[PDB]
């Protein structure tokens, strides 16, 4: 079959199509007008697609399609390197990195991040218990000072204590700036174009930001008398068995700085979308509600209790469905091969996954697909293979996975347990893209139930 | 046809992501010779660089003036005026009628005494630095241009020399045409990332149009009788069509002289200085010249028709660096460049003009080196060999005037001062389109030698 692409302006081709700040939503609707596969070109890319689940499950099969860098990580790799996020497979320090940094993430080490995690939580709901009438919540930037610092802290043993401070975290201004200009570099096609020195000269400035606190970590780590089994220990410490070697320095920067923004953005979103959704379906909240206070019986949760909130694991699940915060990653083919029985590929043609788009298959989830209802992930056993995949696919998934969900469900179930929540401007979903999504502007009010917290 | 690095689809674009794409071209010229094909998405053309090949483009019956990529863009600006109109175009040919009495023998003379308050203007400036202080020579060549062609072709005074910084309408064109020359490399240029560009361009276009009107104005408002370009902007008839310019193309002339008038009469006046700072014994011998011819307190035009040698000084620094560095060509049928290069109706070329003027089998193997006494004879010099204002009949319409401004002025400064290079200065070619010589400075001593 000849494949589908969408309007082309003479050798910009597909470009223009993308000269908005909501490249994602616009991706979707042309997938809506033109279906599961369509071609998208520009000057120097190729690339093709997907929203369907019967071509997304042969492209996740990792025989067949390695992750690809797209544009856009290749762009990350000036900030983060070839740290585990935007490295390629067959980068050596890809596999070393995989292999030192595992076990961070099992679930031995999980229940050593719970404790540090609800240090963070508390914080969270002593904000909110002490506002004064009629103040409200600014909820992704509340949602952002959490992750910030559960990474900050579970895997760096450092305090970015953003809970006390009234603006975002310099790191997060800076970080910001730099996945836009990465996001926006890409409408770029001549990117050394030399008016775009400025822009470089910013970009460099804001990776500056962000290495200055990477080396208060490090500094503050080798002054340190505190025994520690984080992240930032197997990094300095952790050897590959393969090779027998450690990472060098120059790859545990880029390790910290992978994990400083892939540790906390899109768990950030994913709170921020979830109290969205409950908001909007007072019904799900007070279903979600009732779970969390029957659950958690004591002062602060414990890990055991966590693992028992199976609604509120729904609850996130549905709105990583509709409002993946990672919403795209890309694959190319290891081999010239056929797609789905009808669409040939060479070898290195590229594939991206559209994950809100997969998402919204219909012939998977039904008709009700824009709907909320974490009911659909009742029976997760019944959801067939990669219908959803909001963490990625194989070997290149995502690595803290159960770090995010935990976190998640932890911090939800106790907004959940603590007080009641009011969409009091009737908020209109504004989702802002910088590389990852988030709904702008997302506020609400709390009133507490008074129910006190402990240590 | 060679052809240099290509980039994948950006084709060769990637090799003019550079403040100084003219230099970079005359480097792939080097490398590649006498004819190359450039490409970038929407666009194809040849550089031309000999003689040999520059010879039969500048035939007019098989090629015409084409508007390059960077002409179309100061079309926004110039619209339709003689620069950035077609030959086919109905307002070049009838602004051209129209407009050429303007720079006749007669005119010329009118003009001269006009060029001279000016110039005047330029040596009691320099007469009146203090000891500590020295010369930006641009800005100041800058200043008298632009005052003299307000002056002879507008009878309107810029009064420049009142002023410490560069004129706005200056500020507003360099920063126009810069946009203009920037919007070559500016692949995707609707991508909103652009406005505040689009915003700036529309800024500075109103703030020259802005000088347009009072130009305008004060002639409608003049008690004065004047016989200028302006004269003949307003009242002159087509003869070949009986009607005058309308008000539309009328402003686009305004502007079209403005800048067109001044800008590369400035470039030429500041490399020539250049040149003859950096070659004393040239300096010596224009000077000296100087002082035989203007026997009087200020120049007379015929005295000014005498200094053979300061002219021979504003050819050779046109030769080595040519203010408007390229103009463009195209097709008018099939046919064959050079015997071995077929082109279609349609293609184009561009005349890269200061490889042109370094071709050694015309001038010889040391055409790096700064000497006027090539232009000794200039009947033995081959034709079109030496470009630098254009060819055919879309030639520079200006090019009397400004060889007599410049060499009016040039001569004025060796007579009344001697010039020291006191920072060594190194050259570095500012491309704003045109050229010139940034941050070029000097001082000046006075001979102490009155005015009229
Ligand atoms: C809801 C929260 C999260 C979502 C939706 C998410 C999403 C994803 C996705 C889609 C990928 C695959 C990228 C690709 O194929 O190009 C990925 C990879 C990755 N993520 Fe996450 N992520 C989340 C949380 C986290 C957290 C909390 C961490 C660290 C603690 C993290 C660290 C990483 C790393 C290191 C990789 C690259 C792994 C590798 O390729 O070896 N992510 N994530
Ligand atoms: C050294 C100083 C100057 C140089 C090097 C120069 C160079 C040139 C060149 C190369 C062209 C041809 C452009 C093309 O083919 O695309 C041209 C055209 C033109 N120049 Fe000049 N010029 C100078 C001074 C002036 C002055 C003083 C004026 C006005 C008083 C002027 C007005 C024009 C006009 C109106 C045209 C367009 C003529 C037409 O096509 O009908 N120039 N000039
Ligand atoms: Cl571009
Ligand atoms: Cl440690
Ligand atoms: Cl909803
Ligand atoms: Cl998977
Ligand atoms: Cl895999
Ligand atoms: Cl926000
Ligand atoms: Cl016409
Ligand atoms: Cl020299
Ligand atoms: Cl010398
Ligand atoms: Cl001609
Ligand atoms: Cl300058």
């Amino acid at each position: 079959k000849e494949m589908p692409q969408p309007k082309t302006f003479g050798e910009l081709k597909n470009l223009p199509l993308l000269n908005t700040d909501k490249p994602v939503q616009a991706l979707m609707k042309i997938a809506d007008e033109l279906g599961e596969i369509f071609k998208f070109e520009a000057p120097g890319l190729v690339t093709r697609y997907l929203s369907s689940q019967r071509l997304i499950k042969e492209a996740c099969d990792g025989s067949r399609f390695d992750k690809n860098l797209s544009q856009a990580l290749k762009f990350v790799r000036d900030i983060a390197g070839d740290g585990l996020v935007t490295s390629w497979t067959h980068e050596k320090n890809w596999k070393k990195a995989h292999n030192i940094l595992l076990p961070s993430f099992s679930q031995q080490a999980m229940k050593g991040y719970h404790a540090m995690m609800v240090d963070i939580a508390v914080q969270l709901v002593q904000k909110w218990e002490r506002l004064n009438a009629d103040e409200h919540i600014e909820v992704p930037g509340d949602m952002t000072r959490l992750t910030l610092d559960t990474i900050g802290l579970c895997g760096f043993n450092y305090r970015f204590n953003s809970f006390y401070r009234d603006q975002p975290h310099p790191f997060i201004t800076s970080m910001v700036r730099a996945l836009d200009e990465a996001m926006n570099k890409q409408q770029r096609a001549n990117p050394d174009d030399p008016a775009c020195d400025e822009n470089k000269r910013q970009f460099q400035e804001d990776i500056k930001v962000m290495n200055d606190l990477v080396d208060k970590i490090i500094a503050d780590r080798k002054a340190s008398g505190e025994q520690s089994d984080d992240l930032l220990t197997h990094m300095l410490n952790g050897k590959d068995p393969e090779t027998g070697e450690p990472l060098d320095d120059e790859n545990i920067r880029y390790q910290i700085i992978t994990f400083l923004i892939a540790g906390h953005v899109t768990t950030s979103g994913l709170l921020s979308f979830a109290l969205y959704f409950l908001v909007k379906n007072p019904y799900v909240l007070q279903k979600a509600a009732e779970e969390a206070a029957r659950v958690l019986v004591d002062p602060v949760p414990s890990y055991k209790q966590v693992k028992q909130l199976k609604y509120v694991g729904m609850v996130l699940n549905e709105a990583l469905r509709l409002w993946p915060t990672a919403p795209a990653f890309s694959l190319y083919a290891k081999e010239d091969t056929v797609l789905g029985g009808e669409y040939p590929l060479e070898k290195g043609d590229e594939l991206m996954v559209l994950i809100p788009q997969l998402h919204r298959d219909k012939t998977i989830w039904g008709d009700d697909v824009e709907e909320f209802r974490p009911e659909r992930f009742e029976n997760p056993s019944a959801i067939p293979q990669h219908a959803f995949k909001p963490f990625g696919n194989g070997q290149r998934a995502c690595i803290g996975q159960q770090f995010a969900l935990h976190e998640a469900t932890l911090v939800l179930s106790m907004m959940l347990k603590h007080f009641d929540f009011e969409d009091h401007t009737n908020y209109e979903l504004d989702i802002k893209e910088t590389l990852t999504l988030k709904p702008e502007g997302f506020v609400v009010k709390a009133k507490s139930k008074k129910i006190p917290l402990g240590g």
